[PDB]
This record gives C-alpha cells, structure tokens and sequence, in this order.
C-alpha cells in the first residue's frame, strides 16, 4: 500500500513527501504545504536530524506519541505521519501533517475587543484543560505555538516538548499551573498591545515580575526552598503588590479580576485551566457537557532512558500502525 514520493532541495534540506501533497513554502522546518487528495492547505513538518542523539530520538518518540494521542478542538490532531524508507534500517527520516490555519497570536496583535479576548482565552484554557487531563505541561506557551485561522478556532501547538523569558513561570525560572502564568501573560498583551513583562536577562525578568505581583510575602519566603532563590529575594528592594486596575485601565472587571487571581506567585493557590472557565468572566462561553478530557495517554514511556536505536524501532511502528482519521 506504499505510494509514490519526491525530492526537492529547500533551506538546505532535500523535502521527501509523497505525491499526496503539492507546493512546500516555509510558515524542525515546517512547509506550507498544499493537500492534493482533500484539497485543504495541510501543516508538513520534517523534524531536525531525528536520531542524530539520544535526546532527539526521545523528543521524537515522545512528539509522535503526544499527536497519535491527543483529540481536542483546540489541540493540534496528527492527520498524517510517513518516512520515504521503505524499511527499519532505512528509516532516518519522519515527516508530521496536521491541519495547517491561518497565523499564530502573535501576528494578530492592535487593540482587541474584550469580547474577542474572552473568544482566544477561553479556547487557551479549555485546550489546556484537555492537555492537563492526560497530564502534560507545555511549559513554553507563547502566543507563537497558538495558531488560529479567520473564525478564531484556536488550536495549542508545540506542548510537552521544550527575549525568551518573557512567559515563564516563576517558580520554573513542577506544577501544571505553569502554563496559567503564561495565558495571563497573553490576555494582559491581547487586552492593549503591550508585552506585560519584556525583559532581556533571567534576573531582570524576575525584577519585572515582581514589580507588578509584589515581593514574596512573610507567608511564601517559608513556603520557599532555594538559596540563591531565597538570597536573591532578599537581595532585591522591597515591593508592594501593585493594583491591576491602575495598569488594566477600561478593561472588564471580570478580566482584572481574572489576571490578578492567574498571575500570583503561589502555585498550592494558583487558579487551574479548569476553575479558570466557569469564572465570571467567560459565562457567555462556558457549558459544562461540551467541555472534553484526555483520554489516557500512556506515559510509562519516559521512566525509561534506552539507546538510540530502541527508540527508533518504537516510532518505526507507530508510523506503520497509524490509521488515518476521518
Ligand atoms: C505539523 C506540526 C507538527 C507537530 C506539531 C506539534 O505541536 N507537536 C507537538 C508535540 C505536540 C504541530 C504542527 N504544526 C505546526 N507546527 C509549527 N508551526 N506551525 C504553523 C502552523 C500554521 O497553521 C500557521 C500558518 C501560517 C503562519 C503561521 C502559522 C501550524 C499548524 C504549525
């Protein structure tokens, strides 16, 4: 049931794909790639040298198992996966097709209406809600790995992967709320047009984090367990927690009530995906029975740290085995 396949040299990469797809523009290196067979405009991705290490043949099982398992509206769903190899000795090479929509957040900020924050927001944390169900942190979220098309149908890329510091959680610069200090992040960016937080070193960052959420409390500096953490907080000037109603100026109640509850330093008292849609806020586009959870995603792959050629032979088979859905 093999068909046929082409090479063409781009960005110094020779793209194989079969005759199924046409026309490859960049948007490891993923074309633009145009759907011969449905007649859509399909995502083609061909990873960066995927056994080239250990740790890229394990970011490659783990990729492949994390898209042959995740279902959501606002999930990236694997629609096709294939190697020009004909068989396992072969096999060098994996290419990824999803759906492809049309730009990332990032490009469509501007000065955005709260009801079309509360549209993007709220698709955010109901994907996160289904990524978290089958317990997975994206732990880089950035309005670039938020893809969405024309009708704003939000789809999360690049989860349990991975100027840069901008949507890091504190606590990370361990717990799932990781990802709520980063939709804040977002939702504070979409409500104007301003990065909240823009800072250029890891310490700086922290200076400006703290500007805005105050200094960590009598109450946390115990809860705290680092002591370069611990001897850099009291290293750092005093700093009160700032009223977000003073920085939010115009926008919602509800939407500054929200941001002030997902952007606190406290991960034990952090708002969840899940909490964080039947608040106020988002009643317009809340209904608790069309609102999904993970099926079970078999983790048990990850305890293990095996040699280059065993993980190779594992996503070997889930390429065989992958049926295509409709
Ligand atoms: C093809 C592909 C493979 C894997 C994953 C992905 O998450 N695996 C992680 C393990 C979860 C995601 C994708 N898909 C995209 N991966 C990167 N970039 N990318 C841009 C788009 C756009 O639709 C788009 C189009 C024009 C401009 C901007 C954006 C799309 C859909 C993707």
């Amino acid at each position: 049931e093999r068909p046929t396949f082409y090479r063409q040299e781009l960005n110094k990469t020779i793209w194989e794909v079969p005759e199924r797809y046409q026309n490859l523009s960049p948007v490891g290196s993923v074309c633009a790639a145009f759907d011969t067979k449905t007649g859509l405009r399909v995502a083609v991705k061909k990873l960066s040298r995927p056994f080239q290490s250990i740790i890229h043949a394990k970011r490659t099982y783990r990729e492949l198992r994390l898209l042959k398992h995740m279902k959501h509206e606002n999930v990236i769903g694997l629609l096709d996966v294939f190697t020009p190899a004909r068989s396992l000795e072969e096999f060098n090479d994996v290419y990824l097709v999803t759906h492809l929509m049309g730009a990332d957040l990032n490009n469509i900020v501007q000065k955005l209406t709260d009801d079309h924050v509360q549209f993007l927001i709220y698709q955010i944390l109901r994907g996160l809600k289904y990524i978290h169900s089958a317990d997975i942190i994206h732990r880089d979220l950035k309005p670039s790995n938020l893809a969405v098309n024309e009708d704003c149908e939000l789809k999360i890329l690049d989860f349990g992967l991975a100027a840069t510091r901008w949507y890091r959680a504190p606590e990370i610069m361990y717990n799932q709320t990781v990802d709520i200090w980063s939709v804040g992040c977002i939702m504070a960016e979409l409500l104007t047009g301003r990065t909240l937080f823009p800072g250029t070193d890891h310490i700086d960052q922290l200076k400006l984090i703290l500007r805005l959420v105050g200094t960590p409390g009598a109450e946390l500096l115990k809860k705290i367990s680092s002591e370069s953490a611990r001897n850099y907080i009291q290293s750092l000037t005093q700093m009160p927690k700032m009223n977000f109603a003073n920085v939010f100026i115009g926008a919602n109640p509800l939407a500054v009530d929200l941001l002030e509850k997902m952007l606190v330093l406290d991960s034990d008292k952090r708002i969840t995906a899940a909490q964080a849609l039947a608040h106020a806020y988002f009643a317009q586009y809340h209904d608790p029975d069309d609102e999904p959870v993970a099926d079970p995603y078999d983790q048990s792959f990850e305890s293990r740290d095996l040699l280059i050629d065993e993980w190779k032979s594992l996503t070997y088979d889930e390429v065989i085995s992958f049926v295509p859905p409709p």
